[PDB]
């Protein structure tokens, strides 16, 4: 006969039923909307169905536990389990989301761009495109390498083509008895004769070290990045020919034997 | 004689009993439904029984603590322990869920497909299929390698067969006294004579470096990926035969001895 | 003389005492039940006693803090400390639970089975059994290796015996002056003479590379996995005998000396 | 003159004082009990005093913040700081607790037992005992190695003495001109003459590879683990003596010189 | 006919509608303001649109769940899921934010500055600029290297140009029979003759070690960082010339043969 | 004119002011007490001032937010920020606290003690003392090494001096033509003649392997740890002298040349 | 006409407006105070402006959400997002705070001090100063190395200059035919003749091992750390001179050839 008890219980049960039916209808409608939108554009059938099933399950679970709490049954354990599952999913997706964030940062900063020869953590090649999750680059041999963006952000990013001017380095080995002045002036003449070698930059021709069987001269020349290999090959061939003509001989690994008995 | 105290306590105890019995019945029914569904399709008996036991235990624990809270006993410690257990389970399953997410990403993006020769972190072979957790690929020797998808997403993904055109590289060593013009023109004629070598692409025949005992010429030719090994073998054999015929000798490791005593 | 204050305090203290005594009795009864069940089956005495003591301590702590909260003393700090302890225990057991999950996944997917020659992260051998936490495999030398399942799921899983057909690879070194046609046809005849070598599969006999002191021919033959070692040994012995008979000599590491003085 | 305000405040302050004094008395009594129990058995004085001080500080802090909350001052910041400290302590003790859990798992599963020759992550020796935190093993040289149990659970666990039968492997190098039939039959006779070599198991005597300066025969024999070293030494000595008697000479590293000038 | 029930429900529904419409209007206005501000300055179109969409979605979700809670439907599960998503996003952005923090610390402390030759974890070059996320440095060869600031803070930071004075080290190998006093005094005279070598600092010329085929003298000289390479090259060339003039011969790798047969 | 509204607001504001002033006074008094206690014993001035400032700031922040909450302003955001800061501090101090815990475990278990020759992760030396955070040990060369206790608990702990008896191992190389019986009996006589070599333990003198240029005999002798180096040196010198006297010659690296041309 | 509803709503809205305006004024005043204090001392302009903007944004956000909660709109989602952001910031700053804590520990314990030659994880040099985040040390070559304090606390800390006495080690190689007594007594006389070598410490001159081509004597001498290099060089030079005078010859890498054909 109480005016508050039975009335309150009836209100609670009616409100819980209304909440659960409204939530189920909204879940069905939102699943319909999301699947319509995903089919209307590019999507994968199986993955899309899996995602739609997961989101519908999540929404209906939310509605069910909300209705249970409105009824009066504590749902703290279910909330804690859902939080643990969410933390597990977040830890699982940490790698993919980190790759996505690294890709966004790479797009915004533009450390490298398409058609630029780079070196991303030990692999060198021309960059084709930079997608959201991973980039695509072609090695000089023609192999395609796909690198996750996280592994690019972590570690060095060497860019060969950013600077128009790069330097070559020659290691020329001649015999000990060879005339140092003669070899130095021959190398200097060879360097001067070339035109693709920049002249305003330093052109060092010095004795680098005293090796085990030969003395190594270091020759450093700067040139535009577009002619580096060609100038290196031409200078090396000219050095070989000029040393052959001038009598300077490249020494083979030399050892001396103290004969006994 | 109070109208609220005894009535409220009776309502609380009756509601708690109703909640616990309803929860137990629902747990039994849902266990029956889930085991029927899992038996009706592919499943493993022992693992399925373990999972059903765990889910039934979780549901009955939820119902019991909800009934205890309705009675009036605080369950915050039990909730915290359940949350800690959930976090432990999530940390344990982090690896498996990360592998699953990586597999989903690989399926969606399709960096590689079945029947495509790839190199996933140091191991090369033809891809057979890409499952949810791990892929299957066959090495050239015929060994089957199963790689977790997380270890594929992390690190480089080299695709040999994506580009139809790849480049070969030859390292040919000849003696110092050999005629550079003669060897270069012989190699050029050998390269020209072949038809499987693409002609629009660069075909470099230059002196690469001055080695310890020999001078190494670098020969680079581009060809379709389907004939790379065959063209390499044919060019190498032709180089051997032509150098033998023309008198150019491949030098053995050469050293000179300064005899004493 | 108040009808609510003293009555409420008496109800609170009586309810707290009832709750704590009921919890203690239930803890004793559940400890009795769990120890009876664990003794009735396989269990370790000391570990079982430790686990029973820990679970009884946890239950009595839950009951005590619930009674304290019913009395009216805040237990939030105790709850937080229990949560921190649970998180510590979960972090500690992360490794063991990850191993268990990996074992469950391995059992369900069956990447490898008993009596199958595999290679799990650098160690090769025949699989004996796959338990919940770790597998057991016997090396070819007869050593027993026990590997945690987490270390198996992480990293590659090479299966030698999955494919019935595998390929052998020979590296045969002959002298430079040897007749290439003669050695190639001799190797071809040796390969043809064998019956265990599959004929529908490719049988390549080509010149692989020009080594420092010898030219290495690559011979590749496919055969059933059950005869791989035997066919390799037989082919190698036949190659040795035929090269000895035909006059082709395997060259020792060859160097030439430019004598001086 | 209000009947509820002053009465409620007096009740609150009296209850807070009673709670704090009861908590302090209980903390003193429990510290007395725990130190009596720890002194009555094996314990370290300084570490025990440190632990008792920490637990007493924790209990008195709990009581103080409970009394403050009963008074009416919010303690949420103190609770959060205590939770952060607990998480820090848990992260610190993660290593020790993981070692303890690994030790418990090792005791329960018994991958290895006392007096069994094992190899735990690169170090080999006889196991003496397995404690809760770390095991003790003696190397063949006599050095004692103590390994944490976590580092044992992580990584492989090789057990030499689990299988009664193990296999030896011989690498015998003879000259190229040596008679293959003669050396094979000599090795076969040597193997047959021994009794400690199991005869039901495979006994392979084949040509393994063509080395740089010698041909290596592979001899594999199975025997009980208790005679492995002895049978290896005896077979090796017999091989040496028989090859010396039969004229087969073990070749030194052989090279040939092409003399010039 | 109740004066509180219907009135309270009407107030709740009207307040919820007002809250949701106000939140939607505020979200639209703040999106307009933020996009106006971002367009007015430097920004990327696609990334800016993505960020604006995400922030608008977050704000509207906040408003919707606030309205739902005002209505009376529990939103604890939605709150937990949002917290899990936030934790996942934080774990994903941990790398980028750590790089930003490292960059801020590097800017504040200034371990290195523009135009200063450094060595950041194995790569050496001149620093160009230090941005928020990553620095830019040019190698001596002319290659541009972009290093994340986190990888710079972690690990050593070697600064070559901080100290104006650096030391060179020479390893000179002479024959065993050479006169130690003569070579030491020759090296001392060579060191004294130079002017770019600092004289107040130590100038050690001692016998370092007895090598396999030569005795190595260690010569250490200090000089300004601006002349280090030049002084090294000049001293080395002078050492070569003076040893050639004085008769001391640099020994080749020397071995002695005990001829037999 | 309301008897509850204005009275309640006045009570709230007065209580908040009393709480904040009491908290400030208590913070000042506790800072005075803690600085008096820290000055009265060993402490560092700057670090102590920093810690006192931090603890006073924390206490005053707690009091301020408690007063704000008593006033009625929600402090949930401040609580969350304080929790995040506490978690950051805990993650930062994880390393130091782990080192402290490892040190406590090392002190309690005593794997090694002062004056005992050990090998903690690749570095060997005599232990001087074990502090709370790091141990101190002196290398045989006299260098002092300080190792964090965490790096000691992680990884192996080799104890040389725990076992009084250790084993030496000799690798003696003799020529192929040497008499095996003669060399074995000579080594046996040398071993027997020594007194510091334990006789009850095994003393193996066997042919270990057939090397490239020599046959290596393995000689194993057990002795007390206090005479290991001395017995090794004495046995080696005696072996040299006896082999010189008996005509057995230690062979140099031997190769044979097949002279051509 | 209700006396509680409209009055309560007016009180709520007025209190919310007062709270938000007070919070904004306090935020402006505290920003003014903090920027005045930071400008009055050493600070960086851009970083200081960034920090002031962040702290002002945080304070105004706190005030806004507090006002919203006072109004009655739930802010749980905003609180959760703020907590997630705080956790992300803490994870980002974990490295910097760990470095700071390690620096504090290093300052307090003083494992090394200024002007003391140390070796911190592979790099050796003299310590200049130890700052809060990173130390500064100068290598013997003169290069400045800045090491984060976390990388110093982790791993070994070798201190060369802590012990005044250190030991040198000589490896002297003589020919097999050399007289062992003669070389030992010569080395003993050389050691005795020096005065900087401590005599109370052990001075071992023994035969260490039988090398491939020479017998290596080990000479160990202890001396003060201030004369280690000088005594080493002097002893080595004296050894060379005395062996040259006494006829003992240091052997070159010796091999013997078995001539054939």
């Amino acid at each position: 006969a109480n005016q508050a008890l039975l009335l309150s219980y009836a209100v609670n049960i009616v409100a819980a039923l209304a909440i659960i039916i409204v939530g189920l209808i909204i879940a069905r409608m939102i699943s319909n909307a999301v699947n319509r939108l995903m089919i209307s554009r590019k999507i994968d059938a199986t993955v899309a169905d899996f995602l739609s099933a997961l989101v519908r399950y999540g929404i209906i679970a939310f509605t069910l536990i909300a209705a249970l709490g409105r009824v009066g049954v504590q749902t703290a354990s279910v909330i804690a389990v859902l939080g643990a599952a969410g933390l597990a999913v977040g830890l699982a997706l940490q790698g993919s989301l980190s790759n996505l964030a690294a890709g966004v940062l790479l797009v915004m900063f533009r450390p490298f761009r398409a058609g630029e020869y780079v070196d991303l953590g030990g692999v060198a090649g021309t960059v084709l495109s930079v997608q959201i999750f991973s980039t695509t680059m072609r090695t000089a041999d023609g192999k395609i390498i796909v690198i996750p963006n996280g592994k690019i952000i972590a570690g060095n990013i060497i860019n060969f083509s950013r600077e128009p001017v790069r330097r070559n380095e020659f290691i020329i080995g001649v015999a000990y008895d060879s005339d140092i002045d003669q070899v130095k002036q021959i190398l200097t003449n060879i360097i001067q004769s070339e035109d693709r070698i920049l002249k305003d930059r330093e052109m060092t021709v010095r004795l680098n070290e005293l090796g085990a069987s030969s003395i190594n001269f270091v020759v450093r020349v700067w040139s535009n990045s577009g002619d580096l290999q060609n100038v290196y090959w031409d200078v090396l061939e000219r050095i070989k020919r000029e040393f052959d003509a001038a009598g300077i001989s490249f020494p083979y690994p030399q050892m001396d034997v103290n004969f006994k008995r």
